[PDB]
This record gives structure tokens, sequence and C-alpha cells, in this order.
């Protein structure tokens, strides 16, 4: 499923850094409960940096067989090496995953050119749907919307998770693209005037505590009833906002604990604890967003 | 040593997109021969991206045993998981290499904090020197002159590649760490403006096809004779600036392959062959250095 | 009238840089017969910097004269001092005009609470509506949701020409003001986007020569009408770039000569001739929007 | 004359907003005083923008006057209309002033060529010695360099004001340009930077309250005395941001009110009273600095 609210979710840790099952098993619960579409596993939220590559291929692994069948499950398998995102790929053909989030390769800077040999040559070694992932703030490039419609001729490219926050994005790509190629909102203080103005859905940092609102506002945006899905947008705004007063999955790690939904907020370096600020900050955000 | 002209070296490749060894032998005794002050292996230029673990390091060895002494060589050790770059650094640790290059986290986007307890840890863990790297432009990441205070005050943090092309950064950081601290230009194009306001050299793109004209440009400017350094300056202004018409390394690349100083300009994905535009740009900018 | 498509329009010029009433008279007849909701005069498109007061006044109150009533008539009255804004405005007091279009102070970069205080001291001293004007790009200031919600409450401060072409800005506003307070693109090439986001209408360059498409697209969209209203957009599209490729109104300007709206293509410094390659990149925009 | 440190002089204004000559002659007194290499009247500290014509050249005049031969004054006469700039040119046309500050035309973003055309235009309506003047931040254009050098070889195009705080300029212009073509920083907190790398001297906001230390500092930087220079700059470095805490010249004003050299810190709208916590970091910034 590429539609709706997908939850970019944790991969929640011990004090030792390591995947912390039974805090999994109640986030996917929650999810599986809460109406969310999708779980994208090991994506930015997931720590996908600070994870091996044998790390990462266990989350995702233990995230489907928790899932059990209930909800989808999309892979993070991007990398800034086309040999390591192949490779990555390859792991999960055949694992259950129904499709995967692969972002442009970050800090080598590759042209526009090459970005197009890069997804095409991953998407030419799976039969497993690709969503496309443009983030220049956290990569240093921006695959252009031109670009996208070059690459949505490939059978199996479906999709963009477009998180620029400039909405100007969302019907340059929908020109480009065929009428069932899905948007998706990478910035959640944006998201739903994206899916206002053509987009499909949200791969959401606030649905991993919010996941309930996140599903319904979704709804009501996928039906037309933008002004009230914006009732419900206006409460979680806090929540868009200040789940990045620290860098993301810090604050949204310690709101998770903080609800009761996993065990510890431990992180891997470089991400560190949560400031004090920090924590009154998010508090109340999730207080305005009916949580706390 | 940490000073003068450092080449960011290539890694030259076969069709294959392997190390080809008689091109580095080649490029290597070009620099001894050239007066370089010392070589950056598998740093940005170097492709640090898309060799893996085993691979960069088998490029820095094959490096440093080609280079048998007559010039330093510096290990580029950067990553953006910090368990990931005290690895990389370990396997470096008493083997010949006089210092290491490692650049912020790029992709995850950590605090001055994260940035803080990263590059501390990565210290603690050798006795090699370190040489800060900023470049937020592929990182998504500034590391603030506060932040590389605090740094320099661990004994083995030594220095920082400057690479914003800001040049208050130069006397900024200067104010903050001792007279010892190593300031070095990460932008070619504006490097003798650092080094006129203090800057103690430059790691450089350029110096890989244009090696003796930087050297004695360093050297002139290290003597105060900044004007009889412009003139090498601006003799080069067309390459600093056109070496990046596509991005690096695919120019310096192609130039190095045009000069006769490596066998072929092969990169891996995503970097892809420079255009034809790109060649004829490149070209009447070697002309203009007088290099061709 | 203050939805819909609203005319930026040109001042016309003779060969001396004097207000040609017959091209005047042309152009309003043409807008008068193309449904184009109203005409702002001597806004930024009209070339307000190089009018004096004088000047500026005469064209207003000449527009007015051959609008003859048919069609409404906003002033622009902005100046980057109040004294001079409130001065502007008490000559338009009972001219006629419906309006005001008044922009955020220039190259003095005030405050917030500046900007408060300035837009409220001129709605003050007349009863005329006042549309607030942002354009960061123009002015090195933008004033900000928060600030227009404040002045909002003034009675005949009745809405915005939000030209960032910063989309999340359309519901970060309309959140803070009463449902009719009017939200006006002025930025040709995201106004579709800002209407279907909740915008009321557009003052538009491209108007001055699609006024008809314009008219069109804009009631499609106030109707929810948003696939048809986006095929005559990307007819359109081109225009709405490409009036830009050097200053507005330059190339405008040209294209009302060129379709025979206007009788020169004259202008103030420091507005100079366009150029050749710019008179080609227009023609061949005004082709794809089928206007030649 | 056109080196060292120029003061951008505030219009010292009564409660009613109108020059108030006894602080405006204790005023130019201090940086006779202070040694102090020029003022200039009128510029954008001197609130240009809200002064009219008349009552511009009547604060020009009086700064004249009062200077009494005793320092040079340098009118401020941008205008971003070409036939306003020739006008106000003209009123100080032989009148004792020994040359203009020209800053590129605000809001209305002429092109190069138009810039060029503006400056050439004026330059010809006048014998006196023009100043260009680059702004980007406040105008919405810049003028770049090759242009300058355009430009500079008009006979009384002299020199340029760079305040774009970005130091590569310096040496970009330097090289288009003949060696008595000066290079003035508009930037104080890069100021002495800019001189490191071959600028002349600054046209200082932070010269209204620390004339003596601003004058000292040029002196030193242009005996090549950096070092020296810096532990200057360091002092004043507070008040060299500071001094923008909140819109030049808010904190200006009530920092020379606060020191005595003005009777108040009136300004006219759209400029606004300094907050409270304004006041406080511009007291704690004059602190620093010795001055209180
Ligand atoms: N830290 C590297 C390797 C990731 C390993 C798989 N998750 C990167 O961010 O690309
Ligand atoms: N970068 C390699 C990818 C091969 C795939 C290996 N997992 C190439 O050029 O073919
Ligand atoms: N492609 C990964 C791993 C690099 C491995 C060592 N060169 C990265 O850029 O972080
Ligand atoms: N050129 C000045 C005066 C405008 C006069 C009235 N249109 C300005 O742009 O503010
Ligand atoms: N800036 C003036 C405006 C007065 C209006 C004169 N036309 C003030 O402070 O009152
Ligand atoms: N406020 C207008 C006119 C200034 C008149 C002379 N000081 C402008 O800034 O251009
Ligand atoms: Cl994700
Ligand atoms: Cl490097
Ligand atoms: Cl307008
Ligand atoms: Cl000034
Ligand atoms: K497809
Ligand atoms: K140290
Ligand atoms: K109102
Ligand atoms: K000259």
């Amino acid at each position: 499923m590429f539609t709706g609210s997908i939850v970019a979710i944790v991969t929640p840790m011990d004090e030792k850094g390591n995947v912390c099952r039974a805090s999994l098993k109640k986030l996917i619960d929650y999810h599986v409960a809460s109406g969310t579409s999708a779980i994208v596993s090991v994506g930015t939220t997931g720590e996908s940096a600070t994870l091996n590559h044998d790390e990462h291929a266990d989350v995702v692994m233990m995230t489907l067989d928790l899932a059990d069948g209930r909800i989808p499950v999309i892979a993070g398998t991007g990398a800034n090496a086309t040999a390591e995102a192949i490779s990555l790929t390859q792991r999960f053909n055949d694992s259950g995953i129904v499709g995967c989030l692969t972002v442009t390769p970050y800090y080598n800077r590759p042209s526009q050119e090459g970005l197009y040999q890069h997804f095409k040559a991953i998407a030419e070694h799976t039969d497993l749907p690709q969503i496309l992932y443009n983030v220049p703030s956290r990569t240093g490039c921006d695959l252009l919307p031109e670009t996208v419609g070059r690459l949505a001729k490939v059978k199996n490219i479906i999709g963009i998770k477009e998180a620029t926050g400039n909405l100007t994005r969302v019907n340059q790509i929908k020109e480009l693209v065929s009428d069932d190629f899905v948007l998706l909102s990478g910035d959640d203080a944006s998201a739903l005037d994206f899916m206002q103005l053509g987009g499909h859905g949200v791969i959401s940092v606030t649905a991993n505590v919010a996941a309930r609102d996140m599903a319904q506002m979704c709804k009501l945006a996928a039906e037309g009833h933008f002004a009230e899905a914006r009732v419900i947008n206006q409460r979680l705004m806090p929540l868009h906002n200040k789940l990045f007063v620290e860098p993301n999955p810090i604050p949204v790690k310690w709101a998770c604990k903080e609800l009761g939904l996993v065990a510890t907020d431990t992180l891997r370096l470089p991400m560190t604890p949560i400031t004090d600020s920090g924590r009154e900050t998010v508090r109340a955000a999730l207080k305005h967003a009916g949580l706390l």
C-alpha cells in the first residue's frame, strides 16, 4: 500500500543501541490498530546510517515477522553507491516486503544523468516497486521533476517521497508522469498542503506518535475534505515542527518513550540524547496534539 | 605535512572500476616531482562513497606503499556513523599514514553536540592527527567555529579543511584555537584568499592536474608574496571553477586522462562519464592554465 | 472586486517615456472585453518606481477615466516611508478607485512591528480597502503570517498579494484571518497551486497578454475544477516563467507591443530594452500560449 | 578621502522626527576629534528612505556646513529611478561635498545592463567622484564584479562600497579595475577581513559610536598590522553584530543616545523604537567595547 499515512518508523533500541524487539512489536501492533497504511522500515527516521547492512536487514526482517501480514512493510534501501543499493535490494527480494524506498545518493552529488542511471540500475534488478526519495537538505542533491519523469517510465519505479517542502513540485511532477504514479510527502508540516495539491499520502515522522489522527487526516484529504483534515492538521502542527527541534529521530524517539510505546529513547552516535529544553518543547507539542 | 598544496587525489580506475596501480603510481611520482606537500588518499575526490571499506583501505595502503616515504599520506576516514569512522580509523593506526581527514557526518544531520561527540570519540581511538572537514553543501551539516574551538582542545585534533568558501570562517576559527591549529581551504577558487587571511594551505582538486603551479602558489602565499601568487591563481582560475562544471571528480579524472596522467577516466556509479560539452569546457580551462 | 484574474497592468509609454493614453485605452478595453476582474494601476509591473508622485497619480486617474466604470481599478499606493504612503493614499481618496495595493517597505528592512505600525497608520487615514503586498525578493523584507494576522483585525485591511511563491503561506495566513480576508497570488507560475490551496485569485503579469485564459483559469479554480484549470495553466506556463527572463516589465511590454496592444515597448531607466535573445524566448512562450 | 574609517552617520532627530542640529554638530565634532576619515551623509544609516528630497539635501548641506572643512563629506545620492538619482546628484554639484555614494536601484531589480546604464547616466551628469554601493539584501539586486569592471572605466566612477559580506568579491573586483579604484567594506563584522584581502577602508555603522577604535583599527590595517587591528576588532565584534539586533539604524541611534552623543533616538516610520531586549543587548555590546 502506497497511499495514506505511511509511518517512517523508529528503530527502537535498548541502552546498548541494539534493536529492541519488544518495543518494535508494540509499535507495529499500535500501527495495525491505529489505521496506518504501511510501515517504512529502516528509512531516515529508522537510523539507516548507523545500522550496518546486516543489522539493517535484520530490522527489516524482524518488522516483517512482527507485522505478520497485518500491515504492509516497505524497506529503506537507499545508498550513495549504486552497488550498495542493488546489493541491499537483493537481500529483500522475495522477503515479503511490498516495496522499497530509495533515496538520491547523498554526499557525492551526482548529476541528473547519474541519478537516472543509479535508479534505473537499481530498478532493473528487482521486481519490487521502487519509491524514489528526494531530500536535498540531507543529501546535497535535488532530483528534479524532469528526471522523475524519465524514471517513471521504468516499469517498477512507481512513486516518489518528495521531502523538499517545495509544494510546486507536486504538479510539476504530476504533469510528467502517469496517473498511477504515487506522490507522497516527506515533509510533515506541509504534507496536508501537498495532498490538497494532488499528493496521495505522506511518509510521516509524526505518525509514529499520532497514528490515528494522521490516518484520519490523510483519508479526509483523499476524499477532498480539506477543511476537516486541516482541523486535525492544526492540532498536529506543533508536533510537525517540534519533532525536528533537535535532529530527527531524537525528538520522536523521546516522544515514543514518554508515551510508553518504546522502552528507551536510545540512539546511535552521531545522534545524542535529547536536551532538557527539547523535552519541554516536545512535551508541549504532544499535549497540544492531545496525546499526553 | 599539514601545510602548503595538498592534493585531494583521484582514485584512478581501470575500465572495470577498480584501482589502477600503474596510474596511481604515475600520479604519486608526479606529485613528488611537482613539490606537492602531501596526499589525501580516498577523500571526496578519491570516490570514498563508492569504495567499500576494504577497497578503501587497499587504496590507502597502496598509495602509502607507492609514496615510499617520499611524500606524506593523509587517509580519508570520515563516516556518518561514528562506529564506522572509528573502525576505518583503526585500520590505519600504526600504518605509516601521517594523519586522517574526517568529514562531518552526512545525511543524518547531527547537532553541534553530536559533531563534538562524534569527533571526540574518533580522536580517542587513535594516536593519529585528525583534520576535521566541513562541507555543508555535500553533508547537510555545518560544523561551526565555536564547535571547532571545542574540538581543537582535544590533543590530536589539529586542523580543519574548511570547504564552505565562506572566508569569514578563517579568522572566526583562528581566534578560537591555538596558533598551531592548521587552517586549510577546501575550496580551490577561494583558497588563495583563504591563505591571504591566515590559512596555512589547501586540500586541492586543482592540484591533481596543476600540481607544480599549485605548490608554487602556496609557497608564495606562505612567504607573503600575494600579488605574485595571484598571477598563478588567475592562470588557474578557470580550472578552479570548471573542474566543477560537472560533479567532482568527473572533470578532474577526464583532465588527468587528457594529460596522460592516468590510463582511463572511469568512475563508479552514481558518477557518470563527462559530457562532450564538459570535455570542451575542461580542455579550454587546461589550455588557459598552459597545461595543454 | 478582489477575486479572480486581476491584471498588474503595464504603464504604456511613448518613445519619450511618457504615458501613452491611446495604448492605455486599448489595454483597458481589452481587459473589459476579456473578463479581467480588476486592474491594478501603477503597481510593480506599472513602473511605480520611475513615475514621480504626480505622474503616478495621473496614470491612476487616467486609468479610472478610461475604465469609465466598466472595470474596477485598484491603485498601487506602496511606499518605503510611511508618510509617503499616507500621502499617496490621500490623493486617491474619493477618486473612484475601489481599493489600494500597498507593498511592504523596500530597502530599509523594517521589523514586523514596523510593518504593523506602517500599515495600521496607512489604513487609519482612509476608508479605502487595503491589500497588503509581500514580495521579499524585491524588498528585502518578509511580512510573516503572524503579522498579517494582526493587521487583518484592522477593519479596512482586507487582503494580501502574496508573491513569495512559498505556497505554505496560503494556509498559514488563512488560519489566522477571517473567512472574508482575500488571499491573492503575486506569483504567476505558482498562482494556480495557490488558488487550489485556498487562494481567491491572482494579481497577474501574464494577464496583460492572456487575459481571457487567465480569467477562465481563475473561474475554474474558484469552482474547484482544478484539472480543467491546469490544462490552461500548462499552456501559459512558459509565459508565466519567461515574462521574467529579463526584469519585469521588460518582457511583458515587448509582448504587448508584438500583439499590437501598445504602440511602443519603451520603459524608463533603470529598465532597458529587451535583448534579442529575450525577444526569441518570449515570442516562443507567446506561441506556446496560442497568442501569436 | 575614500580610505580608512568612514562613518555611515545617523541623521539625529528631535522628538518630532526632524533633524536636530545640535546633535548633528556634536556628532561631527566627535568624528573630527576621533580621526574619522570622512562622513557619508544621508546614506542607509542616515534614513535616506524616509527623508524627502528637500529634507535629504538640507541634512547634507547642514552636515557640510557643520563639518566646516575639517572632515570630508560624501553625499548619499542613490535612487531606484535614474532620473531621481541624477536630480539628487545635481543638487550637490559645486557644493563642497567630495563625492557621492550611490546604491544599485532597489525594488525594481534591474539587469546588469540596467545597472551599467543607470550608473553611467548618473556619472555623466556630474563631475563629482562616484562610489558604487552593492547591498543585495536590501535591494533585491546584485552588482557583479564584471559590471563593476565595466563601470570603473568611466572616469569619475572611482570606488565601491561592497556590503555583501562575501569576501571573494574583494579580489574578484580588484583584478578587473585599476589600482586606484577604492574597495570599501559595507559590512562591519567582516570589514577587517575585507581590508586584510586588499580593501582600502570601510563605510561603517559601528564608527557612529566607536569612532576612535574604528579609525585606529583601519590605520593598523592600512599599515599591515593585522594582528594588532584584530585585537580592536574583537573588542568591537559584539557591536558589529548587535547593532543589527534590530533593523539599522534603530540600535545605533539608541547607542548614540545612551552615549550622550545625540539628544533623542527618534526615527521615522517604518523604523520603530528599540525594544527593551534590544537596549539590554546593545548596552552589553557597548560595555564589551569599553564605551560604557
Ligand atoms: N553509514 C553508511 C552505510 C549504511 C549501511 C546500511 N544501512 C551510509 O549511511 O550510507
Ligand atoms: N556499480 C556497478 C554495480 C554492479 C552491481 C553489484 N552489486 C556497475 O557499474 O555495474
Ligand atoms: N557508501 C557509504 C560507505 C563508504 C564505505 C567506506 N568508503 C558511505 O558513503 O558512507
Ligand atoms: N522611486 C521612489 C519614489 C516613487 C514615487 C511614486 N511612484 C520609490 O520607488 O519609492
Ligand atoms: N511618519 C509620520 C506620518 C504623518 C503623515 C503625513 N502625511 C508620523 O510619524 O506621524
Ligand atoms: N522613499 C523614496 C524616496 C527617497 C527620497 C530621497 N531621500 C526612496 O527610498 O526611494
Ligand atoms: Cl523514511
Ligand atoms: Cl578530500
Ligand atoms: Cl502589482
Ligand atoms: Cl551608507
Ligand atoms: K512506472
Ligand atoms: K589539538
Ligand atoms: K479586516
Ligand atoms: K574610473
